[PDB]
């Protein structure tokens, strides 16, 4: 295990993510995200407001803004370089999306998104970054913004995913919890763990299924793919 370095890696979780956005090129969302995105819409062109948590460069989101022109995207990420990288992109349309630095385990989302304002939150490959101790914090932060009948679309690394089977016991922070070389972490989800996180934080399970996919020598990538709902009043 990494012992004290863990507290160091946690303390620097933003920085390594910020550094990751430094060195790397801008450079994944399945159709399920896009297809389920529209299923949250009752009127055929109902205007939907979506929070894409952990936006990164929003490489996946920005086409979705073009593909569907009648949705608003509150996008946040705690990497400042990440945000500017989306700020710099020409596709950025201040009308389409409000992007803002937020560490979801620290910053109340009501600073930028009105409470119960968003139709759908996308937790795509983000919860694996945050420390498992603090994950429910991300879920509490996003409950505040979810309309009381709306849902969270979650895709993330799942148990026994390729990356989990590639890591040496030296990258292992703990059970199903690993640090990538650049110091960003990957937690490899199990259906039960995510379910409890969502149950504890007040959501209701719609879909919680492992999804197996072919990496682009291939061992399947295992992604835990799920939909959770804010219970209605
Ligand atoms: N506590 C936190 N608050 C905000 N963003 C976080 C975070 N922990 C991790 N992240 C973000 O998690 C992301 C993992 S990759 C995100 C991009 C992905 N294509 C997507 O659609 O979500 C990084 O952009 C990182 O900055």
């Amino acid at each position: 295990v990494s012992d004290f370095k863990q507290q160091k890696l946690e303390q620097e979780a933003q920085k390594n993510w910020d550094l990751f956005y430094k060195r790397n090129s801008t450079n994944h969302w399945t159709t399920r995200e896009f297809e389920e995105l529209r299923s949250c819409r009752e009127f055929e062109d109902q205007k939907l407001t979506m929070l894409e948590a952990g936006c990164g460069v929003g490489n996946c989101l920005f086409p979705l803004l073009e593909e569907d022109p009648n949705i608003f995207a509150y996008a946040c990420d705690f990497s400042p370089r990440a945000i500017e990288y989306v700020k710099q992109n020409p596709l950025y349309d201040t009308e389409r999306c409000k992007v803002f630095q937020c560490d979801l385990t620290k910053d109340d989302l009501l600073d930028h998104v009105p409470p119960e304002s968003v139709d759908v939150v996308m937790l795509i490959f983000v919860l694996s970054a945050v420390h498992p101790d603090k994950m429910h914090l991300v879920l509490q932060n996003i409950y505040k913004v979810l309309k009381p009948g709306k849902s969270v679309l979650f895709r993330d690394y799942g148990l026994y995913d390729h990356a989990m089977l590639r890591f040496k016991a030296s990258s292992k922070l703990g059970e199903n919890f690993y640090v990538r070389q650049d110091g960003t972490r990957s937690y490899f989800f199990t259906d039960d763990f995510l379910a409890q996180l969502f149950m504890d934080t007040g959501y209701e399970e719609v879909v919680n299924e492992y999804v197996f996919r072919e990496t682009v020598l291939c061992v399947p990538r295992v992604f835990l793919q799920s939909k959770f709902l804010k219970p209605p009043k």
